[PDB]
Formats: structure tokens, sequence, C-alpha cells
């Protein structure tokens, strides 16, 4: 029916403590041929029977590894649900990976890993869908062009000043039919001084960031009320589920935010800048950071290289 089912991770724990690991890692055989490939969805169970896992509701990701470079690419992010798994969803918490199609091939490494404090941990499965047809471009490369995502506390410090990249340089290749921009952002902290509503940065505060292409504010992401109140996984209680964050909800995926790139760009060097919303940290409420990673992603009926990325 046009569809194979990639059974990867089963029952891996991800837990804090002496000879217990934060992540998890293995070695899993997707099928070599891509050029078909029109969709890859991920599905991810977190399995907690009886509040046996850590019931905060944590931060978490999986990524795949470059088998050339050795580099991690995250390819999803969520946050736990407080106190329970997501068994409300029959097959898990859902993520598009078709981007990284040509990474998911062959025996490919995936990592998963959760910012669990507690020995108790989480534990998930994860499969993916692989929906074979007819492409409209039958060649695709995708690289890194930011990622400050290893935790919640990794991102990028919000309203106080630091020294990550977030200015780079891109270079597409000639051959490039269509390219775009993959970007996943969510926000910590409390930090002072509030917005309206008692909403303090950066898990609370709405706020609209920019994209800048050769210097350009092109690309506009709201961190805005996703609707945390209607989440079908709805059994969290007494967690503190139902208010809306900015851009993300316990127990949900982290959305996934995608910037199509115009054509003339193609086969030239191009910057991208990712611009924060003006804010300063009063320092009266603890720190603000956003985990961020963002992606290009190459295009083509022939075959092409992955884009290059560099730092200024």
């Amino acid at each position: 029916d046009n569809t194979v089912n990639i059974k990867t991770f089963d029952k891996v724990k991800n837990a804090f403590g002496d000879g217990l690991s934060q992540s998890a890692e293995g070695t899993f055989t997707f099928p070599a041929d891509v050029t078909a490939v029109k969709t890859i969805k991920m599905f991810i169970k977190n399995e907690c029977p009886n509040k046996t896992c850590d019931e905060w509701d944590r931060y978490a990701n999986v990524y795949v590894k470059n088998k050339t470079t050795g580099e991690w690419y995250e390819i999803g992010r969520f946050i736990t649900p407080y106190w329970v798994g997501t068994e409300k969803l029959p097959r898990g918490l859902e993520i598009d990976v078709t981007d990284f199609k040509s990474l998911l091939s062959g025996n490919t490494e995936l990592k998963i890993y959760t910012e669990t404090w507690l020995a108790k941990g989480r534990e998930y499965s994860v499969d993916f869908d692989i929906v074979y047809g007819t492409p409209d471009y039958k060649y695709s490369a995708v690289v890194p062009v930011v990622q400050y995502n290893k935790s919640s506390i990794d991102g990028v410090p919000y309203g106080k000043a630091h020294t990550l990249a977030l200015k780079k340089n891109i270079q597409l290749p000639t051959n490039t039919e269509k390219a775009y921009l993959r970007t996943t952002i969510s926000g910590w902290g409390h930090a002072k001084p509030y917005d309206a509503g008692s909403r303090g940065c950066a898990e609370w505060c709405f706020r609209t960031h920019t994209i800048a292409i050769n210097n350009s504010n092109t690309f506009q992401h709201q961190l805005g009320a996703l609707g945390c109140s209607a989440n079908p996984i709805n059994n969290q209680s007494p967690g503190n589920w139902t208010p809306d964050r900015a851009g993300w909800c316990p127990g949900m995926a982290v959305p996934t935010r995608i910037d199509v790139l115009n054509n003339s760009l193609i086969g030239s060097t191009f910057s991208y800048e990712y611009k924060f919303q003006n804010w300063t940290n009063n320092g009266t409420n603890g720190d603000a950071f956003y985990a961020i990673s963002s992606f290009v992603i190459a295009k083509s009926n022939t075959p092409i290289s992955a884009p290059v990325v560099t730092n200024l």
C-alpha cells in the first residue's frame, strides 16, 4: 500500500543516575534507496504506566548521525507530558522527518535524549513510516545551519549578551531547483520583566523572531499560543498542562517551521542571520534561553551535493 514501517528504538530508557544515561543510541536498518520517498513520519511512543517515570514535562529530542562527518542532526523535538506517557495517542507523537530522507538510508545511527533528572527517567519506542511515490524532486540534501539544542538551557541566552554565531554563510549548489530552511525553536525560563499576564521569558512570553537573508528581514517566526488545553494527551493532571506556552505545549512535538528560499539564491553564497526580538533580562527572576536548530534543504532532479555552511 506504498508504505514501509521501520521499528527502531524499543523500550529504550533515558534516565539520570549512576550507570544511567540521559541519551540512548542505536544503529538501525533503513531501506537503501530513497529516490521514491515522498514522506517519512517519525512516531515517538512514551510508555509511562502507573507513574513510573519522571513526572515533569521534560525537553526531549531525536537525532540522526551524518555517516561521513559524524555530526548529530536534530530531526525532531518534543516536551514530555506531565505524569503520563503518550498512551492517549495510539501511535505516539508524530513528527515529519522527510527532510532528512537522505540520511535515513541504510544502517543509520539515531539518538534519543531527555533532559530528565531522575533515575525513573522516560522510556520510548520510535518507529518510522516511509511513504513511497513520486516526489517532485528525486534528490535532496540537508545540513545544519545552527544547532544550540543539546538541552533547554544550552539554548541561546535571551535578554543577556552572548558570543554564539547566529550568522552563517550558506552556499547552495548550482543544480539546486528548490531550497528551504527548517527551524525548530523553543524557549525556557520565567525571567523578568514579565509581559502582560505575568508571562516571563522565554517559556511564556509571546515573541516574533526573524530570519534575515543577505541582511534583509525575510521570514518571521511567531512563538504564540498553540492551544495547550486542547491537547489530546489530556490526562496530565495534576501537572500544569493547560496554559499556553510561547510556541510549545507539554506533551506535544515542538513545531517545525518551513521557510522557502528565493530561487535567485541558487548558485550563490548567501548570509543567514537568526534575529531575536529585542528584550532585556532585569535579572530579578532567573535566566531565559532559546533552544534552536535550523537546517537548509536543497532539492533537485539531478544528484546534488550538500549545501556548504561556513562562519563569517
